[PDB]
């Protein structure tokens, strides 16, 4: 029998006290006669999905709730229908962690959350608000002791501050998660990350702090506060640093919202012992006696059962973990969280380091997070042009600042190329024309010349919706289809021209003009029947001499001396008019 009827097989991980479970299973055999065998295979997170689909799994699983959402999406978990009396015996917020499609899919067993850990360096009135942390810093800075230190590289530790004023991963309602509503780049999230970066700017915290660096500083007494979970209590314990666990600080009067991970017990949909499994979990495991047996083998932290939680809350550390969990955000059980972790991790690092602004980092994060949420893949294939451009900014923040977008009067690479191509309207205007060809070729040429071929092909292909279009075809039904291949081909000739020793925009603009005159650049043309064909088009010698003369009198911005001197003197007027106004306050010679 793929799953033997008349006995229960339980799969739990090896770090959660698998021997206490079997003792509860012993009492089950004593009173019922149904054998309970507890096994702890490795790769249990990945073993069950394969065996369940073919129907060869275990009867019961113990694992975190975040993975169970994908299981039910594969139809591998049976619906849990508890009675009202038993359902009220467990904390209501724990049931919301095991709900998919509005239907209960598992039993909550335990709860885990991030919490604040302090030292006698500040034991008294530990900070209750995030806003007073910078003030206490100096106080200890004097004693030459840091104030707060927690890991900043991983978003799991930085999310509680970001989410407080309004921030989430995916919206939750009626037991369902909406993959199209993400909480990055909202007003509260921007405020939360801005406070984090402002602490770094004011040198209350260093952005390169690791998990190990934060752990070492607190264990050695060098920092008064750290943010971490119950897994690190053992290493701190050993260290005589006198540590207590309390509430996470409040931001803007609203509590921090750490991600909450609830240990859950599910039932295989292929198990013929569903009713026997429910009796074991409801009447034996999720009791004060049964949970104590598991608690003794491994501490199990805070517990969903209110009766045992109130007993376990006598330890202030466990009570604080439950309190932060109740104030926190249940980590979504949908598999689309893979998008959230990738986008948020890079955005937070870029903003904290200063390589990217908070608003731009979160905007690119939300753009990328929603994109990967669809297509269910961390792969970029088939994504939109906007998504890949945002992904490019997260991966290469500083370079994306230099490769800007068209802004009137800006001196970035993207706008300077437009100034070269649109000089005196010499080049033909419009999509699929001479001006567009010169822009793309010069734009790719300079990026290649200063950053490399692979950085240029990434940004060039990102701006195109389908960068893998067969370039052999030259006939297109729509001009938009034609212009896509025109840009792809003209990007290639630009990268070849740019793989040289570094030069300026002006001298690189001369190269594109030379090739445009003698070799030509791709341009769209409409034949009869409405179809569009593309071929390399040479430029008239006038156009060539007109632009070359102006290019030879210009800087690397695309402007002549007169055009630059107008702006420089205009800015001098603005700069010096303010100076004269300031000279009113302190009476000067002028």
């Amino acid at each position: 029998m793929k799953i033997e009827e008349g006995k229960l097989v339980i799969w739990i991980n090896g770090d959660k006290g698998y021997n206490g479970l079997a003792e509860v299973g012993k009492k089950f055999e004593k009173d019922t006669g149904i054998k309970v065998t507890v096994e702890h295979p490795d790769k249990l997170e990945e073993k069950f999905p394969q065996v369940a689909a073919t129907g060869d799994g275990p009867d019961i699983i113990f694992w975190a709730h975040d993975r169970f959402g994908g299981y039910a999406q594969s139809g591998l978990l049976a619906e849990i229908t508890p009675a009202a009396a038993f359902q009220d015996k467990l904390y209501p917020f724990t049931w919301d962690a095991v709900r998919y499609n509005g239907k209960l899919i598992a039993y909550p067993i335990a709860v885990e959350a991030l919490s604040l850990i302090y030292n006698k360096d500040l034991l008294p009135n530990p900070p209750k608000t995030w806003e007073e942390i910078p003030a206490l810093d100096k106080e200890l800075k004097a004693k030459g002791k840091s104030a707060l230190m927690f890991n900043l590289q991983e978003p799991y530790f930085t999310w509680p501050l970001i989410a407080a004023d309004g921030g989430y991963a995916f919206k939750y309602a009626a037991g369902k998660y909406d993959i199209k509503d993400v909480g990055v780049d909202n007003a509260g999230a921007k405020a939360g990350l801005t406070f984090l970066v402002d602490l770094i700017k004011n040198k209350h915290m260093n952005a390169d702090t690791d998990y190990s660096i934060a752990e070492a500083a607190f264990n050695k007494g060098e920092t008064a506060m750290t943010i971490n979970g119950p897994w690190a209590w053992s290493n701190i314990d050993t260290s005589a640093v006198n540590y207590g666990v309390t509430v996470l600080p409040t931001f803007k009067g609203q509590p921090s919202k750490p991600f909450v991970g609830v240990l859950s017990a599910g039932i295989n949909a292929a198990s013929p012992n569903k009713e026997l499994a429910k009796e074991f979990l409801e009447n034996y495991l999720l009791t004060d006696e049964g949970l104590e047996a598991v608690n003794k083998d491994k501490p199990l932290g805070a517990v969903a059962l209110k009766s045992y939680e109130e007993e376990l809350a006598k330890d202030p550390r466990i009570a604080a973990t439950m309190e932060n969990a109740q104030k926190g955000e249940i980590m979504p059980n949908i598999p689309q969280m893979s998008a959230f972790w990738y986008a948020v991790r890079t955005a937070v690092i870029n903003a904290a380091s200063g390589r990217q602004t908070v608003d731009e980092a979160l905007k690119d994060a939300q753009t990328a997070a929603r994109a990967f949420a669809a297509a269910g893949s961390m792969s970029s294939k088939g994504l939109s042009a906007v998504a890949r451009t945002a992904k490019f900014a997260l991966s290469h923040p500083l370079i994306a600042a230099e490769i800007g977008y068209w802004i009137k009067g800006s001196t970035n690479i993207s706008t300077n190329a437009v100034r070269f191509a649109t000089r005196n309207d010499v080049l033909s205007g419009g999509d699929g024309a001479e001006s567009n060809a010169f822009r793309h070729t010069l734009w790719q040429s300079y990026i290649t010349n200063r950053h490399g071929i692979e950085i240029a092909t990434s940004i060039g292909n990102a701006h195109e919706e389908n960068p893998d279009v067969n370039l052999r075809n030259r006939r297109f039904r729509t001009q938009l289809d034609a212009d896509q291949t025109i840009d792809l081909l003209n990007n290639q000739i630009g990268r070849s021209l740019g793989n040289t020793a570094p030069i300026g925009m002006r001298d690189m603009a001369l190269r594109v003009l030379e090739v445009f005159y003698r070799d030509g650049l791709y341009t769209a043309k409409q034949s009869e029947d409405g179809s569009w064909y593309i071929d390399r088009t040479k430029i008239t010698q006038e156009q060539y001499n007109s632009l070359k003369k102006f290019y030879e009198i210009a800087n690397d911005f695309g402007r002549s001396k007169e055009e630059q001197d107008e702006i420089m003197k205009n800015a001098a007027k603005r700069d010096e008019k303010l100076l004269d106004e300031y000279e009113k306050h302190w009476h000067s010679i002028r």
